[PDB]
Order: C-alpha cells, then structure tokens, then sequence
C-alpha cells in the first residue's frame, strides 16, 4: 500500500528484554511458542510469540510478518506493540486478548453457540481480510486457533468481537512438509510451490475457517497423516458441507482450486450484508 521501507521502521530499542517478563506457555505454532507475559513501562499484559532459534532466512521472514502487523490498523486485527530480541530468541510482543483462542472457546461452548453468533464471527473476519486485500497484503495463517475473542458475546447484550492474530513465519519460507501439515487451511497452490503465495491464498483459508466455525471448532482432517493430506488435494477434495447453507455456499466459492476464481473479500462482504436484510 503506502508504507515506505516498513522493515527499516522496526524498532529493536522500543521494547527491551529487561522490561519483558515471560509468563506461562500457552501454545505452539510453526517453529514458535506462545506465552503470556508482562511488559513493564505500571505494566501491561502481553502475548509473546517466540521464534525457535533459526537460520537468518527464517528470522528475517518472522520479522517481516511482525512488520506487516505493525503497519496494519484494523479493529479486528491484533495490535503488535513491537518486537524484542532476547539473545537468540526473536519475539513478537502483542496485546493480550482476554477471551483467548476461538477454537478452544468453541470446544468449551459447543452447546450454546448460535447461528447469528457464528455469522457475526465470519463477518468480522471477512472485514479484516477485506482490509488486507485492499492493501495487497496476505496473511497465510487464517484459522480459528488464530482468532482471539475480545468479547465472548454468548449471554452478553453485545455479540462476539474477534481479532485476527499474526501470521507467524510466512508460507514463503516454510518447508513442503510444513505446508502439507497445514492442509486443509493452506491454499493448494502453496502446497505445489510456496512461491505461489498470493492474496488469493487467504480466500481458501477463510473457507476452511468457516468450516471450523460451523462445526464448533472441530479440527478438519484431524489425525490424518501427511500422505493422506497430500492425497486430499491431489484428488481435489473439500471438507464435508456444513448444515448452514449460507456459510456452506461461501465456503464452496472460496475453496476453488483456481485462485483466480475465489471471490474478492469486497464481494464476500457485500454478500454477507445482503444476507443480513
């Protein structure tokens, strides 16, 4: 879009290791561990995404994703306070989102989630992705584990409010095995060649994420081997159609094997708003 030399703008001085306290381990991502933490100037609760000690290649890519999160500003995208270097550990320091990951939440509440709640989550995500598409940015790690609940909106007068977390290490530098592991969220062209990553990749992943929402955080292809996941895309399959025809139809449109045929998020938003009338 309009930032100039954004990685040159990343500050390795703004958040110093002496002011960051690491808290409990919360989860893992691709070569990463995620922790609770506290950032002292009065203090703020933060999330730390810590990259495994890696080659220069992987660290640079990790910082490029951090830089993109720093440049974007959208109410449905997690805020990144900055980065911290702690000897050989490279760390993204993000705001703490109190409700936690959406997958865990849906597992825990599968028996009280309603249709409008699910629809609101989908619409908020489309809105974040529309914003990224407008800026020619790709995320590449859209899934419910990477959606954080700022407001639960179960028994509240207000509905849910989600925030999309950072992408972690860009697909650009992942191994073929790591790309296969990410099936069926990863766009199939990126499995063929990680160089195929493009804005269209996030449409495919948004489809898989709608599948997860429809199925209350169930993991699609859970326990399938890498060889079976490979087979899945080689045979041009899609996960089973949800009951909810409105979300199933968006899912099908988005999970087209031709990236060029996946509709724009602009159009998905127009359609979602139309459904609301």
């Amino acid at each position: 879009w309009q930032p100039v030399y954004p990685m040159s703008q990343l500050s390795f001085d703004r958040i110093l290791k002496k002011d960051l306290v690491q808290g409990e381990h919360l989860g893992r991502g691709t070569r990463t561990h995620i922790y609770s933490g506290t950032l002292m100037d009065k203090k703020i609760k933060v999330i730390l995404k810590v990259l495994d000690p890696s080659h220069r290649d992987i660290s640079l890519a990790f910082f490029e994703a951090a830089s993109m999160m720093r440049q974007v500003s959208h109410k449905h995208i997690v805020y990144l306070y900055g980065v911290c270097v702690r000897d050989v550990e490279n760390i993204m320091v993000e705001e703490f989102v109190e409700g936690g990951p959406l997958d865990l939440f849906m597992h825990r509440k599968s028996d009280v989630l309603t249709t409008p709640w699910k629809f609101k989550v989908a619409k908020q995500l489309a809105s974040a992705l529309s914003y990224l598409e407008d800026k020619d940015l790709v995320h590449g790690n859209v899934c419910t584990k990477n959606l954080l609940l700022a407001r639960e909106g179960i028994d509240s007068e207000c509905g849910p409010f989600i925030k999309l977390s950072d992408p972690g290490i860009p697909i650009t530098v992942l191994s073929r095995q790591e790309c296969i592991e990410r099936i069926p969220w990863i766009a199939p062209e990126c499995v063929e060649d990680s160089k195929n990553l493009s804005v269209a990749a996030d449409k495919w992943s948004f489809g898989t994420t709608l599948w997860e929402i429809c199925y209350n955080g169930e993991i699609p292809l859970k326990d399938k081997t890498l060889i079976e996941k490979e087979r899945f895309y080689e045979s041009r399959c899609r996960p089973v159609t949800p009951s909810c025809k409105e979300l199933a139809d968006l899912m099908t449109r988005c999970m087209n094997y031709d990236p060029n045929q996946r509709p724009f998020f602009r159009a998905i938003m127009r359609d979602i708003n139309k459904l609301e009338e």
